[PDB]
């Protein structure tokens, strides 16, 4: 769910989600189109791909459970849907923790009119 992929970005990266990755560049927070303004929007439209793979799973509400193993995210076993949406979930906090290096506080509240056409996913 949306709070749980939130308090994973946090333990991560040390940002709150909410605002560092809810509007950031064209694909945190609200994708659709344009192409990716940097490595961490790159990470958004990569999972919005991911979420999009699950076109009858529910990742904004559904819950799913993880642990920490010395650091490392493993999902635990819950539903099919459970599962896929926090594999995604999990690339997505990784990422962002890979991309802090060049994580750009400009891109923060990004409008919609500079990010025109489809990128495939
Ligand atoms: C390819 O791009 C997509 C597609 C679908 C998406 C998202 C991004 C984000 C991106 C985000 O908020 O990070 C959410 C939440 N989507 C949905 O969950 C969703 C769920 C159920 C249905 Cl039936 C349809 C869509």
């Amino acid at each position: 769910s949306l709070l749980e992929f939130g308090k994973m970005i946090l333990e991560e990266t040390g940002k709150l989600a909410i605002p560092s990755y809810s509007s950031y560049g064209c694909y945190c927070g609200w994708g659709g189109k344009g192409t990716p303004k940097d490595a961490t929007d790159r990470c958004c439209f990569v999972h919005d791909c991911c979420y999009g793979n699950l076109p009858d799973c529910n990742p904004k509400s559904d819950r799913y459970k993880y642990k920490r193993v010395n650091g490392a995210i493993v999902c635990e076993k819950g539903t099919s849907c459970e599962n896929r949406i926090c594999e995604c979930d999990k690339a997505a906090a990784i990422c962002f923790r890979q991309n802090l290096n060049t994580y750009s506080k400009k891109y923060m509240l990004y409008p919609d009119f500079l990010c025109k056409g489809e990128l495939k996913c």
